[PDB]
């Protein structure tokens, strides 16, 4: 069942969120949103730089106080808080996929039914954690009682991408929320819009003033100001692994802020010779062409087996040769633009490496339309690893596929790289399976399916393609601050 | 039971450890070793620089391949090595006591009642982690089995201070090898040699080649080579906070390297009235002057209330002037030297501004003895918050004591500050107890003690004294890398 | 803000719940169900029997089939669930604390403002661990693969008491429920009517038909039917002692089913010299009199030091001539009636006990009222160990004051009963109360206060009051069965 | 490496041991015990009755008192008294597998290799857990601090079995000691000696007097005494599910005593048509024919699939052809005896009704030997579900081999039976082992191998195969008893 909106969106916020207002800017200069499908302004917002990122931290610092109300309210109401925005992001489903369809780029259908869902079930997820964060009770040596607090660690700066950018958000917040802190979130420069919406939706959710205060502007300004911050306590960052070294960098130059970072890949598949093979390449399809390729995960190598490899080669060509282009809002469409011009250049620019360097073209590989970021949905095959298409991270409709002959040589391949974000193994052998997934330096490997994410699950990088884990149980970690408390006793007893 | 070696100690160990066995230094320089009481060489020891470090990560990366002894050996056997690598240290407890005395200027009561006691106790408490180190199975959206796997990260960098040799090594490569790992080490340049003798136990113990390395040297050569190496995973650190900031910068640079961080502190203690005064006293000299005031959680700042304050004054100045110095190996003598030139300095720097801005001088304040770098213990009265010798960490045996009288405003001064590793609490009244701890913002605080420190708790700081947590449950987290696998199932039952 | 029922309740629900359909008894008989406040008949109710438990058992078990939606809906489904139940719950809250006020003989206000309140946020609570509910990946020797799965246990027979009746209800299916099991709810004979409205809301929550079951009836039929079912895998039971011997018997005696126990108390209160005096008598006298003395942790012997004895024993008795009682629904009554007439009978004969054995009677101490089981609020000090009301569950409003003069001893009294629900501890002193709580053998140790329950702890019993924990993250154990496998591999890697 | 002891081995320890110290028994009264290979005698040991286990729970209660020794020690060092101990059964290996042969009719070579060194093994893991059991600080609704305290239980009463005393008595111990509770062992009547040693040990190691005592004697007195003693908090069985009935009974009876119990099993083996057919036969062989047939976890119901299963059961009785009979202690030996008559007498009664009933007799079926319980290694194939050899636990060298072809049908027979303890699964598939493995109704299933036992995973049975868990992390919860301290506070913050 795929709704839709009766009415014709309308943009109402564009400011700054400070302590559950709507403010100018400090300097009053505002900057340009634009809609990818179209290349036309959708609004203008309200341009958030250092001045302002210092108000919103201040106000954050404010709210996590203690004794203030964030700090002294039940966990349980915590909790409470966060399921209510997600019964408000819920009630809004429509409104929120649309402005998340028309700003991002992003197809309607999969914004409904997928990127909705999972930010409604997500902020569900974290605040059934709120009142479970716990710590412990250590029988420590000598005649001591000794516990630890779980404690919030406080302002937490939080850098959020425009390929989900709702999803993101609530990756983000709802962990940061739960666990007690107070944050300042700065979306994407490309996509502001849905994040002040459910600011809208935060203020009347009733959390308290400052509990989340939302700072839109570019990276280089406002992103800048906030991992440079010396009452920062933590930045989180989802973004190009490039930007997250400058992040860590300035962490550490700064008051040595915590850090986590969600960052790029070049995920392999490696495709046995007894696998699905349909199944196979259903999901390593998928598991690249996703969203037009702009997905941190995206199966950007995918490996098959030399018995199998001309025929997977042909079942795939196929599959990328059924897509429709056009505007995310209209149904039927199956593939919508890039994001901008930055990534729609660097997309080009590296197909056109792929012919350059001797990959072969199997279809696609030019751009679409007279009008919006459009890419063809591309398809090499016989690509090496030397290849800059089989090095760097494309973020576009570009798939790479590749031969072996031997299984210890492909995990070499696979595992050849500074990036280690995720990646997928397809078989029907037992042994094989738990071996190669053991053996892959990836974060998330799946195992005969691709891109499958979920509340449930940690979900972060191996080397460059990340510092800590998002989500799950592992993931609440990184937004606690652990205190030992250790009080002198008479005498202990077990 | 304080018994002594019969020999005169001969030092044996002065090579770099490679792949269990012992190597010159590639340029072939060595660096001379002192003993700070008399400022005599003790010995020579081989100069590690980069192209060292560079050796010694080969062989660990080597150590933690796939299929490699180290990562198919039983969890349950890494356990056993540690504790093997436990009952060789307790046998050699009189030797490496005294060997970490004669480098460190450390007491020999305190070195081998304390120290190696600490030592044999942190590693046993690892070895019995080695085989609990467990993941999870998740109940994931969709039909999916998934669960994850705590992988150990992989090289782990090490760099280790000169206040505590021997136990700051333990605290490092126990938890490191617990989780499986592979470590490099850089003992500090001032106390290189207990660090080689255990890596003689290691050999001995049977530990695979190259699962430790050590590599003496200096820190801005050889430490920086292992922050800045883009083969290292991960690099922990224990010092001052301005290097802590240049590991943190060089991690974000080079290889977004994992970074925790064990830095410097000016740790407050909250004397209410209702204390019991002489406790508060002995807990609060012995937490400032402890090893020479050499210790990152010293108690730097004793905020006392106003009615108790001259008594508290009085007490503390009496129990500091029954102090017997010199050299650490004599029975009887109850206070060692600094570590050497440039801590002696800054320590008499920082003594003069106390005198200079205003403080009032109770005894010591200045150096003692014709040979070796000693400090007369010294007690500040009336220190003032903007006082150098109440915002810097003089890292000396020098205390000083404040008074207050409102307790809202005495929380603030205790929090007022870029550090956050330790504090103490001293009262009578339960909900002060509680509302205190909860509201100090500092890793551990303590509740009517100082400086109780055990293997089972978590042990790290808030803010700029560090990142993640070392010991504990918690602190073996930072020692793993998290794998989700997630499986393609036809139906999963709950 | 205490809100009233506009229109007089009618009862609705007065059938044996099955597989979402409203079911006559097999017999065909019904029982009275009565208002303890005027001794009439509100209504009457299906008869469950062992031949009507038999139907609902097969009930269960088909919803437990692997394959059935319970079994192989998400987990997060679980919880989504479980959540609107609670939505349901608070939807009807006038109606349903109406119904419990008037069935139960329990005050409106504490009905309408703590029971309701409390069931709503325990279910909220177990709804959020329902995809928290994890096992592990474990490092066994050998190479093999290890992991866990907590599955659900299976059909859960739940006997609930008449004292909390909807309070009991949801701390039985809200954990059952969460960790996926399916149940057979037995209600009190005295209280079947909330918990049959409660099934009506399961139904309109879309809980899948035959995941609760709930048949009212008798104890020693329908509860003897649950305790020695051939199929039921877990009975789960609230109530006397005596009767808890009886369900763990007969699991034995049948197919070793597995048993938790919440049973009564003689609950001890140690109130030392230096406690704040009225926060102690406010909190011991609540402790014994709430719910007019109807619960198992009811606060039944306060041991007071002797130098404070006197001005406690006076200030208690002040409190509880300060009652009013009558009908529990009009506004400003303080106090209802006892549940019924064996527990009246029960009563009386004890406080006839305490006056023949020698206890001086403060106030109370005989009937009150033309209709309704009525007690008059009772107060003896000078009561002594060997007395029937030191000794024996009294479950009325009957206070216990003992003088002490020995912690030592005090402490030993405290603990020389087969007992062990729960205690008291009121000192301002931080090691008494350390000290103290930690050696009461009680399953919750209160401090400076008295009968603080919440969902985010595990509550039960040491010794006779109870096997297992119910809530907090603790008691959801009690609802998996812990499944090991293990997987052979070629090699593992750590 | 099969070493063995060079003199003839001496039985020394013949008492009942309590407080450390060895005693006659009340009555006088001595048992004696045999050898079931020669069924001669080997010694007399004293009889332990119902004054005797009396005598031990009071040294038991004693021990486990607030202010003792063993509550007040560091849990560090429980942690070292018990890897002490593994050292000491490690010294006395030879001696220690000699004396198990010999009083158990078990082969050497598994006595000293698999036996001993998982006795060892399984001591140095609950060594480690000493000093990791730790409770938990909750952020309960409203202004209070709450923490739990996982206390030892108490006095546990431990009942073993014959078939692996030493490994049993480890079992046992190990955790309930790791914990900080004392015991009350009652080893086998046919095998009292090894546990004997093991006493004389633990008091060389050094655990203080009370903390383990042991009473040798009969079930129908010794045993009845300790699950119906008023002052045993606790007791834990291994054995036959008949007997783990009457404990369970009885412990309601009596005090409501805490109650695990390891019972017996009909474990199922599923190998479908796709499992490498040699590794299934040989783990299915070893499943059932381990230590004479005289595991709770025999693989007593083998599954083939039609297509594969006459080529199983010819593979399957060449490999049972093979066995060499004899005394355990002569190497070459491959088979021992049965342990004594009761048993013996019950596997040829069932044996017969395979004939009667109508099973294929494939190779042996009869008696072996003048002398010892021996019984020829047996195996029916054609097995029906009605059989008594498919339905009954025979504890014997008999295998049971059945056809199926519906995958479907397979399962629902599996999991046909009141028993549940383990099972096993033989394929390629990856989906069928997971969804398998899912759906059997087993505490432990094994995928490609059977019979994988190890300290760090939980084990234990379904159904009436078991309540509760022993070993891993799991199993440690149920040597705990849970308090929840709950401490008002002014004012809580997160
Ligand atoms: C919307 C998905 S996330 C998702 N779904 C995908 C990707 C590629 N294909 N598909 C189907 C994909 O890349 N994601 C995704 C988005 C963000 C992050 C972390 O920064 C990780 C993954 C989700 C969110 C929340 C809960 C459940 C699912
Ligand atoms: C030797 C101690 S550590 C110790 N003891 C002290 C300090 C000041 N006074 N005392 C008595 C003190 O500062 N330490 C200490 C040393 C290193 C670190 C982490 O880098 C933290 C603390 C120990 C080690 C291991 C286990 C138990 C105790
Ligand atoms: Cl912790
Ligand atoms: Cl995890
Ligand atoms: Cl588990
Ligand atoms: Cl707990
Ligand atoms: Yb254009
Ligand atoms: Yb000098
Ligand atoms: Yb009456
Ligand atoms: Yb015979």
């Amino acid at each position: 069942d795929l709704p839709v909106l009766l009415t014709d969106l309308k943009i109402q916020y564009t400011k700054i969120f400070i302590n559950n207002e709507w403010h100018d800017s400090v300097s009053g200069k505002k900057f340009p949103v634009f809609n990818p499908a179209t290349e036309e302004e959708l609004c203008q917002v309200e341009e958030g730089d250092k001045e302002d990122v210092d108000k919103a931290v201040k106000a954050a610092r404010q709210a996590f106080q203690i004794g203030s109300p964030w700090r002294t309210m039940d966990a349980s109401e915590r909790g409470r808080l966060l399921y209510k925005l997600a019964d408000l992001i819920e009630r809004d489903r429509l409104l929120l996929a649309t402005m998340e369809s028309m700003n991002g780029g992003k197809l309607y259908s999969n914004a409904y039914l997928s990127d909705l869902a999972g930010c409604i079930k997500t902020l569900r997820y974290c605040a059934g954690w709120a009142d479970k964060i716990q710590g412990r009770t250590i029988p420590i040596d000598g005649n001591f009682f000794t516990y630890t607090r779980h404690e919030p660690i406080g302002v937490c700066g939080q850098i959020i991408p425009w390929n989900f950018p709702l999803v993101m958000l609530i990756w983000k917040i709802g962990p940061a929320l739960s666990c007690g802190n107070t944050v300042v979130v700065k979306p994407a420069e490309q996509t502001p819009l849905t994040a002040l919406h459910v600011a809208s939706l935060i203020k009347e959710a009733g959390f308290p003033p400052g509990v989340v205060n939302i700072v839109p502007g570019y990276g280089p300004t406002a992103g800048a100001a906030i991992s440079s911050h010396m009452d920062i306590d933590k930045v989180a960052f989802t973004g190009s692994t490039e930007v997250g070294k400058l992040i860590k960098e300035a962490a550490g130059k700064s008051n040595l802020k915590r850090v986590t970072l969600e960052l790029g890949g070049k995920s392999p598949c490696i495709v046995l010779a007894d696998a699905d093979l349909d199944n196979a390449v259903e999901f390593a399809h998928h598991g690249v062409f996703y969203h037009q390729g702009q997905c941190c995960i995206a199966a950007s190598r995918i490996f098959v087996e030399e018995s199998i490899y001309d025929e997977f080669v042909r079942r795939s060509v196929e599959r990328a040769k059924k897509y429709i282009l056009g505007n995310p809002l209209t149904p039927g469409v199956t593939q919508g633009p890039q994001i901008d011009k930055e990534q729609y250049d660097k997309i080009l620019d590296l197909i056109e490496s792929g012919k350059k360097e001797g990959a072969k073209l199997e279809c696609g590989g030019g751009p679409w339309g007279n009008k919006g970021y459009f890419v063809q949905p591309t398809v090499f095959s016989n690509v090496t690893d030397e290849m800059r298409i089989a090095k760097e991270e494309i973020f576009g409709p570009v798939q790479q596929i590749m031969k072996f002959k031997s299984l210890d040589d492909v995990i070499k391949r696979a595992n050849n790289t500074f990036y280690g974000l995720s990646a997928g193994v397809f078989t029907k052998d037992i042994d094989k399976a738990i071996t190669i997934s053991s053996a892959l330096q990836a974060g998330t490997v799946w195992v005969n399916c691709y891109g499958v994410v979920s509340a449930q699950c940690p979900f972060g990088g191996f080397k460059m393609s990340g510092n800590g884990r998002e989500l799950g149980e592992y993931g609440f970690h990184e937004y606690t601050e652990v205190k030992t408390v250790t009080v002198k006793i008479s005498q202990k007893n077990s």
